């Protein structure tokens, strides 16, 4: 059976765990679909690597909400990208769907919670969903089969190390 | 609103102006929750997607089918994996120790190779915890590695000295796991 996995918490490794699992599925010939919220204005190494293997990526591509500073524009992009999420979540030819940084869309009221719950509950029985992001709604956590919270024991950004291509994005 | 957001931006930008070192870092993925190995390989995939060079040592045998390795290896990611005979048994401890020391020679090579942007040392923590691999060899290799190389170490129960040495540590807490609900290991998910 397909399960729902959540990678949450403030430490590094949520999105990279989701995409390491996608890499794992692609390496066994499974089909993966990907939707990424907020993200898209920076280079994306995981997309560079996986898209040529037939992993469809749909990204919101608006950027940080504290840069865009435009709730309505962000909400419109969230909903448009979500239309891709709902298609994937309805596609029995996909073994796995990644919904990366979905947490914030619910937390900021961009994306109604009920739409997320019913799409997850209507999905094909064999399909696994990986949701990531800080600050995951309790009801998504309750619905999930596996939840790992990445505790931020230490992060190199605190010690003054800049984000670098190939590590941080 | 614009004003509330602007205060966020201002704090993010100030944190950003303060952190200007560019160097290789040590990342450790530890904890009992699922996600350590897969984050390590999501990171390797991210790195390969930007043309970086990755080497991998896995301190467990490669008898199960290995999706990440199936994908990454044809991209020129070198895998070294522990000998197939490894037992974990007290009776075979001398052979198991030698098997661990042997892939570790490849790990030392990688960690001295300036052409490798990233080295993954997957399940290394057990080798030091169970006395197959001396702590001092790991600490010295990591300190002598190339200035621009990142290393990713994974596994439950990581030695305190490797944790002190790391730049970034995430502990994966097993809030829930489908195993406890009777969901069995599946290809593509658990291996
Ligand atoms: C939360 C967070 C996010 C959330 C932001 C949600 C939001 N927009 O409201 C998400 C996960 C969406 C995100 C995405 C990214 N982020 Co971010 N994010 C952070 C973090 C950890 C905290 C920010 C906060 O609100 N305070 C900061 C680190 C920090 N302590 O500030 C990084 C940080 C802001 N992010 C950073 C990066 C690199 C990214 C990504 C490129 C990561 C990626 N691999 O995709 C993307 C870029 C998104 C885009 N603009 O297209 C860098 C930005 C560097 C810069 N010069 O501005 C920071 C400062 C982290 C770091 N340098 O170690 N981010
Ligand atoms: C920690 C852990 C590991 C550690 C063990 C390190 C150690 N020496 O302590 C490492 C990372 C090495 C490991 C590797 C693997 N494991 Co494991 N492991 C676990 C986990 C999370 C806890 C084990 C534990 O605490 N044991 C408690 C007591 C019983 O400990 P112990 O028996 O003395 O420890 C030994 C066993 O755990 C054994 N073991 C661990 N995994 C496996 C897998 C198989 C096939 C066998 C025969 C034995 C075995 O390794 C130790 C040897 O000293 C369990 C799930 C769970 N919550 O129980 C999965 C679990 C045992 N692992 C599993 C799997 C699938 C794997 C890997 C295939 C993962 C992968 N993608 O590579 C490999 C298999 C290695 C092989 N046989 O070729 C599955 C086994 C499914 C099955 N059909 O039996 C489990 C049940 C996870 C799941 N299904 O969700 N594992
Ligand atoms: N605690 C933190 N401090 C500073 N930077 C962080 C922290 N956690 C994650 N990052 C980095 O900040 C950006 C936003 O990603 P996010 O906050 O979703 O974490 P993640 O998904 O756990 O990180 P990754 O994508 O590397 O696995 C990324 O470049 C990420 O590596
Ligand atoms: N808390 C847990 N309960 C049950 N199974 C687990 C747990 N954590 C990891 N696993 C699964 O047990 C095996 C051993 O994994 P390990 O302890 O190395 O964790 P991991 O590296 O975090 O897992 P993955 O490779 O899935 O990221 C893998 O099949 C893994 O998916
Ligand atoms: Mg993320
Ligand atoms: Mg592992």
């Amino acid at each position: 059976r397909g399960i729902i996995i959540v990678f949450t918490g403030n430490g590094k490794g949520k999105t990279t765990a989701a995409f390491g699992t996608a890499a794992r599925a692609v390496g066994h010939g499974k089909n993966v679909g990907v939707v990424q919220f907020i993200k898209g204005t920076w280079p994306n190494g995981e997309r560079n690597l996986l898209e040529p293997h037939g992993v469809e990526f749909q990204v919101m591509a608006t950027g940080f909400t504290w840069e865009t500073q435009n709730r309505e524009a962000d909400t419109a992009a969230c909903m448009a990208v979500w239309q891709h999420g709902k298609r994937m979540l309805a596609d029995p030819l996909l073994d796995m769907v990644v919904l990366d940084e979905l947490t914030y869309m619910v937390a900021y009221d961009y994306l109604p919670l009920e739409e997320v719950i019913s799409a997850l509950n209507a999905r094909p029985g064999h399909q696994t969903v990986i949701i990531t992001g800080r600050g995951c709604h309790r009801d998504i956590l309750d619905l999930a089969d596996t939840v790992s919270e990445l505790r931020p024991v230490k992060h190199a950004f605190d010690a003054g190390v800049k984000a670098q291509m190939g590590i941080d994005y």
